[PDB]
């Protein structure tokens, strides 16, 4: 299914509350919690714990898309700059525990 972008912000503000109860090697339980209180709360559709995650990585492989091709003195809206600055926080969480991994 479709997310419009209101749900998209939805979704990632959720995602970014919650992203200190992501524990590596347990997505399950994660994605399945952004799923549960995304439609309980925000009003989204009913999503598997699959296809929640996949509109989290769907949503990322565009913001990466969107990162690549800004050009200076682009215009954007408020909630452009909401999503981006939502994704970048992700991004970071998720930047974080693959150190985590890797290094230790």
């Amino acid at each position: 299914t479709h997310l419009s972008l209101e749900e998209k912000i939805k979704l990632m503000r959720l995602v970014v509350r919650h992203k200190h109860e992501l524990v590596d090697r347990k997505t399950s339980e994660f994605y399945a919690k952004i799923a549960r209180i995304g439609y309980e709360d925000e009003g989204l559709a009913i999503h598997t714990e699959s296809a929640c995650r996949n509109q989290i990585i769907s949503i990322m492989r565009v913001y990466e898309q969107r990162l690549a091709h800004r050009q200076p003195g682009m215009k954007t809206t408020p909630e452009e700059d909401e999503l981006d600055q939502l994704c970048d926080e992700w991004k970071a969480r998720l930047s974080e525990l693959q150190q985590y991994r890797e290094k230790f």
